[PDB]
DNA sequence: TGAGGTAGTAGG
DNA sequence: TACTACCTC
């Protein structure tokens, strides 16, 4: 049982390697010509070319000087140039002595399986870094899709083609997506057309026939022991034919990479008592902060004409929700203004939505709206009911909203199977039977997810963290880019235990792709004033979480926040680090992954936070970086892990911590004009 | 869109 | 960043 990482560190140092350096008065074509003529791995940066071996054929270009030298480790220019040379030499050593082809951003290896005109290829990606005078090489394994035939098969052998189809030109190095017959095709609107014997059709999931996406998906889900044993079996074959660097016989363990192993424990949640599991008291507990909710029902008549479900069947569903809500300490009352709008939400109302939507505002104000729109009307690209509802109900008038035919049909199929078809509204001793049949099966999670989405949008806190963290205030920041527009993702967590989780009441529209200084200052000041409002005292420490890389002004975070004599940390959280971690079991020769595992090396860490099943895939590690050093890094990791269990919006555990997950959701929603600011002191998460 | 997690694809 | 498939609860 040893901890394994998909990285290695070379025995040689950055200063133990001698290289040849040429400097010329950008210079891509010189390197290209030298590489073509000499058949040797070269690398270039700005106006300097570096290699491991001298160039024989000079290609008529004169440098100022030639050096057979060691690099200068105190400069970043010669550490960036060298990191590309090992990569290029490894690619060179992969193309020869191994049948690999540099396609896109990866190295296609070989065909593993063909599924009815669909070919799957294995591919690998390599990364080189220079850290602390050590050369680190990381590697990742992926797949690639291709179609067997080309435009010839759609011209010859019958068949035909139609305009708008996406085609792929793959000339080896990189591919573009757009002599018997010439077919025009354009994506950049620049005229181009040529032979239809090498343009293939695109192989994405969306443009793929059924019975394939069901079998092309079982050939990319390698559980834990076939994604890892196959990644190592190729690097260990590339090693045997690489001469410029040397490694240990087993360079994949974390000890060879200088990592430290930490095993975090499962937190506890508090609501009227201490519960070990988040899903342990939702069945048998009382919510931490209850209250009163006035719900509304928006019923569509297309839900009846096309699907044999009567409006009354909506109210024997709500009555099941309320009977569950009276337990846990929540009061739901149906608004009385919905009786004057009977027979109004017809099909023409969805075709004509913008013109006749204002008059709905008075009858839905100060309530929570439950929409029962059809799946088609939400998914259709003409009606676009979901986007309009989000943009009007929440984005304009600030009312929370939360069901298609699949849910109701599954509920009624369950009811019919159990044989209960009598009245289940305003009838005790029978709603309990419906609740019992709902339990012991998987629709209970659907019911509780709906209930939790209603609660968190109504201002109810379902639970907090039983124990206390090492920080006081948590701030989550995120940026979303779409169609040349950027949206910020401010998010506030007040209390060490996670007492009050809300969204910063700030205008998240950004002129640029980064947060302005004034916005950051206002965010910090409002965070301080909101923690003071609830706890009557100023916070002692604050930990800022940033999704991605910290690009803001670090010198300004302290300029205002020192003035309050409060300590702070800045943390970067990276999703998709393009690495994997495992626990190899020598006795059984099988890989596995354990939740709450940390690999630590200085101010950087890899964390495992999820436990997916065999058929879903393999867990994705998270990367944690600490820009500051005010607090121990272990206490930084512990807070990131514990904060991930505060998924009060849903009932299924999420991977990222609460701040950044809700920051991403808030940025996505507020990019689309679906959320508007609301000052207050309650748990407000409308975007979910 | 009940909720979430993983894996592919495209552009920046 | 965005999209699409699947499985799990
Ligand atoms: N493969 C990727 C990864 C990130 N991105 C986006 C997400 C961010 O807006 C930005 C990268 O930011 P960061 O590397 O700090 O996470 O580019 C992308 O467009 N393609
Ligand atoms: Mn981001
Ligand atoms: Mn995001
Ligand atoms: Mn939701």
């Amino acid at each position: 049982m040893e901890a394994y990482i998909t990285e290695m560190v070379s025995r040689e140092r950055a200063n133990e390697l001698e290289v040849y350096v040429y400097v010329f008065p950008g210079v891509y074509h010189i390197m290209r010509a030298w590489q073509r003529a000499n058949d040797l791995p070269l690398a270039y940066n700005q106006h300097t070319i570096m290699a491991f071996s001298p160039v024989r054929h000079m290609c008529g270009y004169t440098p100022m000087e030639t050096q057979k030298r060691h690099i200068n480790i105190d400069s970043p220019f010669e550490r960036a140039l060298l990191e590309r040379l090992i990569k290029n030499s490894l690619i060179f050593t992969a193309e020869r002595h191994l049948h690999a082809k540099r396609v896109g951003h990866a190295l296609r290896l070989n065909q593993v399986q063909q599924i009815r005109q669909v070919i799957i290829y294995e591919a690998i990606e390599l990364y080189v870094n220079i850290i602390e005078n050590r050369i680190s090489i990381g590697f990742h394994l992926t797949h690639q899709f291709e179609y067997v035939y080309t435009l010839q098969s759609m011209i010859e052998q019958g068949k035909t083609i139609r305009p708008g189809m996406r085609v792929v030109h793959s000339n080896g190095r990189q591919h573009y997506t757009y002599s018997t017959r010439v077919i025009h095709v354009r994506t950049k609107e620049q005229r181009l057309s040529y032979a239809a014997t090498l343009l293939k059709p695109l192989c994405t999931f969306e443009t793929m026939q059924p019975q394939d996406v069901l079998n092309v998906s079982k050939c990319i889900k390698l559980s834990a022991s076939k994604r890892m044993k196959c990644t190592y079996r190729w690097i260990q074959q590339l090693r045997a034919q690489y001469r410029h660097l040397t490694f240990a016989p087993n360079p994949f363990t974390i000890a060879q990479n200088g990592y430290k192993l930490d095993q975090l424990s499962t937190p506890k949640v508090h609501f009227h008592r201490d519960y070990a599991t988040v899903v342990s008291g939702m069945k048998t507990g009382k919510l931490y902060k209850g209250g009163n909710i006035k719900i509304s029902v928006l019923f569509d008549e297309d839900f009846y004409l096309k699907h044999h479900i009567t409006k009354k069947d909506i109210y024997q569903f709500i009555a099941v929700l309320q009977k569950i809500a009276i337990a846990q300490g929540v009061n739901m009352t149906i608004s009385t203004s919905t009786k004057s709008i009977t027979g109004k939400f017809t099909d023409d109302f969805f075709h004509h939505f913008t013109e006749e939507v204002e008059a709905l505002q008075p009858i839905f104000a100060q309530t929570t709206v439950l929409a029962f729109i059809t799946s088609t009307h939400l998914s259709n690209k003409k009606t676009r009911s979901y986007q309009l509802l989000k943009q009007y109900f929440g984005g304009k008038w600030d009312i929370a909203s939360q069901i298609t035919e699949k849910t109701i049909e599954a509920f009624q199929k369950i009811l019919h199977k159990h044989g209960l078809k009598n009245f289940y509204p305003n009838d005790e001793q029978h709603c309990l039977r419906v609740i019992d049949v709902l339990k012991n099966e998987s629709f209970y999670y659907t019911v509780m997810n709906i209930l939790l989405g209603v609660y968190v949008k109504s201002g109810i806190q379902p639970w907090i963290l039983a124990n206390t963290t090492h920080s006081d205030c948590f701030i989550g920041i995120d940026v979303s880019h779409e169609n040349g527009n950027s949206a910020a993702g401010m998010m506030n967590v007040i209390g060490s235990q996670g007492h009050l989780i809300q969204q910063a009441p700030l205008n998240g529209i950004l002129a640029g792709e980064k947060i302005d200084d004034t916005l950051l200052a206002n965010l910090l000041k409002q965070m301080i004033k909101a923690y003071h409002t609830q706890f009557q005292r100023f916070p002692k420490h604050i930990t800022i979480h940033r999704d991605g890389f910290w690009r803001e002004h670090t010198a300004l975070v302290e300029k205002i926040m020192s003035h309050y004599e409060i300590t702070y940390d800045i943390v970067e959280i990276i999703k998709k680090p393009n690495r994997r971690m495992a626990f190899f079991n020598s006795v059984d020769n099988t890989f596995s992954t354990r939740q709450g595992t940390v690999y630590q090396r200085g101010n950087e860490a890899f964390l495992c936070a999820t436990n997916p099943q065999q058929k879903v895939g393999m867990a994705q590690p998270i990367k944690i970086h600490q820009v500051t050093k005010t607090l121990p890094f272990s206490h930084i990791i512990e807070d990131v892990y514990n904060l991930s269990f505060l998924h009060i919006h849903a009932m299924n555990k999420m991977r990222l911590p609460a701040t950044i997950h809700y920051a991403d959701l808030s940025a996505t929603a507020y990019q689309r004009g679906q959320v508007m600011p609301r000052s207050g002191n309650q748990t407000n998460l409308p975007f979910v």
